[PDB]
């Protein structure tokens, strides 16, 4: 029942998830001038060619596209990562207005939305064991701004009508996540946490500098989703983002310049 309302939102989370006030919480504001280029970073490798999407689900907080991670298919490697991280699902965070919606911010700038591609470290066997490790997860974050439509996102947009309410799912096979990436893989990276309860601090965040553009019509359809379940009073699924948290002396590294 945690959520993003005044009575169950981010300001209430710490009561049931004390780690909310931890030393490595996400998201964070990325101060571009303080971020330092890191020559030790290896080339980032996004290998999504064999990705196998399975289903899309409205979980009452956002919608999630799940993938078959039983085998080494869609993986993320390189960059700040040691080993291989398998893609398990992706989801978005968005606002009720174009001027807000992203979780991470850049020089305090809020984007209209933010895409999160969640991966787990294969050395830990499964996602559950991975979230018990300081380097168990890697989330690739991509900012969304409103402008031209993103063709590779339309398939997702058109299926949202079938998963309007919490608990609803639908078959979503053969979706290629590569169509959601921008041209450049320039990124910022830092150690953080899940941005929703349980807020576990097991994530290596990789946030791309170049945002992707989506049309106003596409994001408007994100905003037609419901936080509520079928047969309940409608509460539009908007502003499902957690604000920036204290950096706490962590350092944000840049893969460029
Ligand atoms: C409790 O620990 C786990 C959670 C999840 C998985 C494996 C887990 O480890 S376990 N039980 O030891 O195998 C495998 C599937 C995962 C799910 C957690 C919730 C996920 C990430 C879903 O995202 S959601 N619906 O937004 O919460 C999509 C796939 C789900
Ligand atoms: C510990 O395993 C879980 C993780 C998550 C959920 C349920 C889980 O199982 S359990 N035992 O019921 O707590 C439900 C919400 C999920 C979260 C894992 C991180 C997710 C996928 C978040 O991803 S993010 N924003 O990149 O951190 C969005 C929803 C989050
Ligand atoms: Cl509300
Ligand atoms: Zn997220």
């Amino acid at each position: 029942h945690w959520g993003y309302g005044k009575h169950n939102g981010p300001e209430h989370w710490h009561k049931d998830f004390p780690i909310a006030k931890g030393e490595r919480q996400s998201p964070v504001d990325i101060d571009t001038h303080t971020a330092k280029y890191d020559p030790s970073l290896k080339p980032l490798s996004v290998s999504y060619d064999q990705a196998t999407s399975l289903r899309i689900l409205n979980n009452g907080h956002a919608f999630n596209v799940e993938f078959d991670d039983s085998q080494d298919k869609a993986v993320l490697k390189g960059g700040p990562l040691d080993g291989t991280y398998r893609l398990i699902q992706f989801h978005f965070h968005w606002g009720s207005l174009d001027g807000q919606g992203s979780e991470h911010t850049v020089d305090k700038k809020k984007y209209a939305a933010e895409l999160h591609l969640v991966h787990w470290n294969t050395k830990y066997g499964d996602f559950g064991k991975a979230v018990q490790q300081p380097d168990g997860l890697a989330v690739l974050g991509i900012f969304l701004k409103v402008g031209s439509a993103k063709p590779g996102l339309q398939k997702v947009v058109d299926v949202l009508d079938s998963i309007k309410t919490k608990g609803k799912s639908a078959d979503f096979t053969n979706f290629d996540p590569r169509g959601l990436l921008p041209e450049s893989l320039d990124y910022w990276t830092y150690p953080g946490s899940l941005t929703t309860p349980p807020l576990l601090e097991c994530v290596t965040w990789i946030v791309l500098k170049e945002p992707i553009s989506v049309s106003s019509e596409q994001v408007l359809k994100f905003r037609k989703l419901n936080f509520n379940g079928e047969g309940e009073p409608e509460e539009l699924m908007v502003d499902n983002w957690r604000p920036a948290q204290p950096l706490k002396n962590r350092q944000i590294k840049a893969s460029f310049k």
